[PDB]
């Protein structure tokens, strides 16, 4: 139903769209083509779409990959951005994405999300949001998780709401700015402030780790290597929660 989003990391090897695990290092074997029909089966709410580059890292829209990707399902496809511009955006959209994801681009650029939103619609933006407390405030990371920008997430979760983002994709990063697991006290600091969608970030991949995000006020939680590795997880939320 709802409670699930996949996120699939992917690139073309040996001629085929193959899904990527472990921060898009590990070439799991999977071809995307079978990875998205069968998590759509598993009964996730959409899939979150990265094209890797050729170490791993999120690389810009890959409008082919996309086209590949829309016949396969019938659920929304969030294009994740790394672009700046409202040309790069449309292209994800032509290509059939029905929403993109920005989080960089947006901080740097805050009217993107109004550009987005005014142009293709208010269901068409997702804002990611990676944070973590600093100097006794959660505070707004960029580049990776390296950057403290300054911002406070109390801040910035507001502004992206007036905006026109139509959900927030929220990760609690560690130490370094690596992906850590769910930060519940972040996700009960955002809850009262946005009425949107909160799309916890998850890390880890245990049926109680998702239950403390929907308790601490998440609508959705999404998951990447932990569904690859373990795809029941997709089918027990969808079960219990949406
Ligand atoms: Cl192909
Ligand atoms: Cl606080």
């Amino acid at each position: 139903m709802q409670r699930v989003v996949v996120a699939i990391d992917a690139k073309r090897v040996d001629g085929e769209f193959m899904v990527f695990t472990h921060s898009g290092k590990k070439n799991t074997g999977i071809l995307l083509r079978d990875w998205v029909v069968e998590v759509e089966k598993r009964g996730a709410g959409e899939i979150l779409l990265t094209s890797i580059d050729r170490d791993g890292t999120k690389s810009g829209y890959d409008t082919e990959m996309i086209r590949f990707v829309r016949p396969l399902t019938t659920l929304p496809i969030i294009a994740s951005g790394g672009a700046g511009k409202m040309e790069h955006f449309l292209e994800a959209f032509l290509a059939g994405a029905d929403k993109v994801s920005i989080n960089t681009a947006a901080v740097e650029n805050p009217s993107l999300i109004t550009q987005i939103a005014q142009t293709f619609g208010s269901q068409a933006v997702v804002v990611a949001i990676d944070a973590k407390r600093v100097d006794g405030e959660f505070m707004v990371f960029t580049h990776s998780g390296k950057k403290n920008t300054g911002i406070l997430l109390r801040d910035w979760v507001v502004e992206v709401e007036k905006r026109g983002a139509g959900e927030i994709l929220l990760t609690s990063i560690d130490r370094d700015g690596t992906k850590s697991g769910y930060d519940t006290e972040m996700i009960r600091f955002v809850r009262p402030l946005t009425t949107l969608p909160i799309i916890a970030s998850g890390g880890a991949g245990k049926m109680e780790h998702f239950l403390e995000a929907f308790l601490a006020g998440a609508d959705k939680v999404s998951i990447n290597t932990a569904a690859v590795e373990n795809p029941s997880l997709i089918t027990q939320i969808a079960q219990t929660f949406g």
